[PDB]
């Protein structure tokens, strides 16, 4: 008749791992479009959705279960014990000043590195040694984009690109290097911006064709304004899975961005273009949003570093997901050092988040690791083995287990077996928590006739989101509190939680799916198996490359840490990067700086 | 923006162009068989959704939730900035016991003068009678028990209480009597009788929230936080009060147990949803009662019944052990027959849960100095915000006249300045409130209703639940963005004024339509007038109090509402004490019982 729970009294020894995959048929092309027309049909559409929610257990969770916890509408963090062996940064420092402090946290630059990706400090040294100039690098990047059509269908990196704007900024940066006063280590560094983040002079479409018609861009987002103040060069707007409602990167409007390691495979989503352009070496870094693993997933599949920061750590003003409760804006880069430097530039809460969320002052890790590494070795690594191993290929669990052994051997890290209850409830709570504000912010435009302009993938999701009731939303926030309590208790015993980033490597794109998208829940299920807690509960998490599977496809490891502990997850990731450097040059790669 | 889709913003709105909008709520009144058939249509598989979608389209809620771009981010719970500390108050510790706070509260009152032993009795009158052995708590209990059993106030068709155990009451009164004879009373509340609304847990009674069945699915093994605090002071818990079912109504109509009647006129509603709580106090049977307020459910009946009802800041008083814990608009507050009594009960029950303490970060509780004059230099410094078009939008001009007279008396006797203010987007506030109160109420009851117990609810509640079930999750997000807008407006108002003053209700106690007694009614234009002024305090969390200020042309009580800054209960209580000085409750209700005689 009805079931009941309670979180603080749950016997953790009785918690069982729930392994059943959400099952649904894979649809592409005409069958997919007919299915969406059925979903949007006045009467039978609701009937279908109600059957889907009853079959996957969401109705039992939202409507047939007594939940004793009060709702947690946004991540609520208790005071955390201060991090160990970190540098405390002022809360109201400028990005320029934070970059000066960030350089002091890195090992001394050795001009012997100028396969290995180029680093931000390699560019910065080349600009200052007049070995090259930002204008020349810009011409080289502009040449490659125009030659291969990376700003055009059918496989673009960028869906908004103004070569004159890029030349304009690069000339101003070159002039500052010629005059001998660069703004910072980021002066002249090229950064790509995901199309759900505002970046002048470009419009923001979120991967749609039409959003610019209804939402204009008057000023830079907070993250872009901070990068621009450092002298960084904004390259353009990156392709993405439409409005963040996907984890593959499939885009019917502009074409699907291809994985540089294998152009027949997906990049991962939704920050598809951002990850690909960095993996190909065209630009140093990119910014992306992560609401459902949207930064970490494509970073893992494309073999780069993606950092998901604590909820509210980085001001999201000027983006399509501002006001959301699961999303962040984070960096993607081809090395830990580069991702750390971009984080130093963009971090900083909005004024409202500063009072509401009460973050501890940002901290930087000491990556020069001497005196070291007593800090890394004292870290306790939580492993949920049944969860850790639930992957499609043993290559993934093998490669990530090897990294844990390497950390124990070289530093002394202790791996602690943990249990994470109610992963099924977490997925249900996350989908309605990310989908309700996304649908809500677009509902006036869609009610005004623009719903048919969306892709069939988005329209499938929106048909599901429209069936979520307000009372469903309340119940899901009560589940958020349950999962927060479970994770905070785990964080009493361990410092981080380690998993593979994804349950599969880069999947091949079904050719029939390029025409008008697809629905393939079994693929989206494997891709989101490990990432959702960082979003529903707000913890920071990073994806760091740790090798390749039998077919040479990159494998990612996820380190999720305590609230506001980016410095901890960054330092542990730097130790992982020491033990597992990225060695394979991607099939699609460009050696700028030559 | 009047065309394809509508747009807004808040911090850039020119306050001088904001026009007051009239009641854009239109509906027909239904009772009895017409009502039942309408609920069956609303619950019909296909036509029900069509009717609700039409109703939401017609009252403007669809335009607000789905056709309007809202630029503010959501505010999911009231978010209060740091406030300026109150003037001329006594700070009480954050972790003091209710016994200790009562001792501090007594020092804030004028010295007790036994020269007064019409006027209701006061808690200190009882306390002096117990201590001077004029009477005993056992005598008072037997007198109260006698009246209840004689008039059937614990049974249909017009009960005050829906759970009553006379033996439990006697039991408690004997133990209190023992402590008075032994010469060690616990506090000024030892022996004082308090009624508990039926959505608050109070041993040994079950909690039904005015339903017939909720006890089957939700047991009560512990006192609520508020009852545990009262019980530690020696107060006598009289029983569970009647209420509008599950707090989903503002009249007090209850088809399950019978409708509690207004003691000033037994043919009229008490107001809701704290119907029983208010009536029993107005009749003088007990000193005070606890209720919940989520949509004015404490203030409305308090006003209609001519008593004082205090709605405290969101999170000020721990709600653990009640049907509305975890909600975002509700509080538990006291109802008493004088400001002094309400102040003493507030002192006992206050204090946040640990979760609310950390999330809401309340400033430590403060008590007003009612000594007082002067004293009244602090009262005269208060700036009183008045939104005139809103203030006067009442059904009977007696209400605006009587409330305006109080403002003039405050200006002339204390020097208070009345400042003209504007409250924009009152229509958006009603829409945001309805979905914010309805969604958690429906959510916490959905597993029982899905289990087949939805038909056991009243047709009134089932009408609301059919509407709440049409609210989407995206609608809920949009409503929380409206909450932030209205919070900004009101916080800006509280830069220029210290309190916002309105009538408590837009009408006095309405007559119960006889056909509405069998299975309830739907009467939106009555609920509209009753909720006109009380929403902000719930949606935004501000404290507000209803104080009696006189009577209309038919002798029905009129209430004035004073809404203050977050955590400013002391300011609100102090100003209400000054209003009570200038407008004492003079009329004895038609239904009144003189205990202590």
């Amino acid at each position: 008749y009805q079931v009941m729970k309670r979180a603080s009294e749950v016997d953790l020894s009785t918690v069982k791992y729930k392994a059943e995959t959400m099952k649904a048929p894979h649809l592409t092309g005409l069958s997919f479009k007919l299915f969406v027309n059925l979903l949007e049909a006045p009467l039978i559409g609701s009937l279908i959705v109600d059957y889907l929610k009853k079959d996957n257990g969401m109705t039992k969770i939202f409507r047939n279960t007594v939940i004793p916890e009060e709702p947690m509408f946004r991540p609520e963090f208790p005071s955390q014990e201060p991090e160990h062996d970190v540098v405390i940064v002022g809360e109201d420092e400028s990005p320029i000043d934070r970059l000066e402090t960030a350089l002091k946290c890195l090992p001394q630059y050795d001009p012997s590195r100028s396969f290995r990706y180029w680093k931000i400090r390699d560019y910065a040294y080349a600009y200052r040694s007049k070995l090259t100039t930002p204008l020349q690098v810009a011409k080289r990047i502009i040449s490659i984009i125009e030659e291969f059509g990376y700003d055009k269908p059918p496989t673009p990196f960028l869906i908004r690109f103004d070569a004159n704007e890029v030349i304009k900024q690069a000339e101003a940066s070159t002039r500052r290097f010629e005059q001998g006063n660069p703004i910072s280590v980021l002066d002249g560094i090229f950064v790509t911006i995901k199309d759900d983040i505002d970046c002048l002079p470009h419009p923001t479409n979120g991967g749609t064709t039409w959003l610019h018609e209804d939402r204009s861009v008057e000023k830079d987002s907070a993250v872009v304004s901070k990068l621009r103040s450092c002298g960084a060069i904004l390259l353009g707007k990156a392709n993405m899975h439409e409005l963040g409602m996907g984890t593959t990167g499939n885009n019917s409007n502009y074409g699907t961005t291809r994985n540089p390691h294998d152009p027949k495979r997906y990049t991962g989503g939704s920050s598809s273009g951002s990850a690909a352009i960095v993996a190909a070496g065209l630009c140093s870094a990119a910014l992306g949003t992560d609401g459902g693993g949207s930064v970490r997933i494509p970073s893992a599949l494309c073999g780069i570093t993606g950092l998901k920061t604590t909820y509210g750590r980085t001001d999201m003003t000027g983006s399509l997901c501002e006001g959301g409760t699961v999303e962040i804006i984070g960096p993607l880069a081809s090395s830990l050092e580069d991702a750390f430097l971009v984080y130093a530039a963009i971090l900083g809460s909005s004024s409202a988040d500063r009072y509401n969320l009460k973050p501890s002052p940002p901290c930087f890790p000491k990556l020069l690791s001497h005196n070291g590494s007593n800090a890394i070795g004292s870290l306790r690594l939580g492993k949920y083995t049944k969860w850790f191993n639930d992957v499609s290929s043993s290559d993934i669990s093998d490669k990530c287990e090897d990294i844990l052994k390497l950390l124990s051997n070289n530093h002394g890290c202790k791996v602690v077996e943990i249990v994470v209850p109610e992963l099924e409830e977490m997925r249900a709570a996350h989908v309605i928590s990310i989908g309700s504000p996304t649908l809500s912010s677009l509902t006036p435009y869609c009610e005004a006739g623009k719903n048919s302009k969306l892709s069939y993938d988005t329209r499938t999701s929106f048909a599901i989101f429209r069936s979520f009731s307000a009372s469903d939303y309340i119940a899901a926030q009560c589940l958020r509190r349950r999962l927060m309590e479970y994770h905070l208790n785990i964080f009493k015993d361990v410092d981080v939680i380690v998993t593979p980033t994804t349950g599969m490597t880069a999947p091949v794109i079904p050719p029939d799916a390029l025409k008008n998208g697809e629905t393939n829940i079994q693929v989206t299920t494997d891709l989101m198996r490990f990432v959702l807690a960082a979003n529903l509960l707000g913890f920071p998490a990073i994806s760091v490359p740790v090798g390749y599977d039998k077919e040479g496809l990159p494998i990612g490891l996820q380190i999720m840490g305590r609230p506001w502990a980016e410095a901890t997850v960054l330092g542990l990731a730097a130790a992982v990067e020491e033990l597992a450097p990225v060695t394979k040059k991607p099939a699609i790669f460009y050696d700028i700086l030559n």
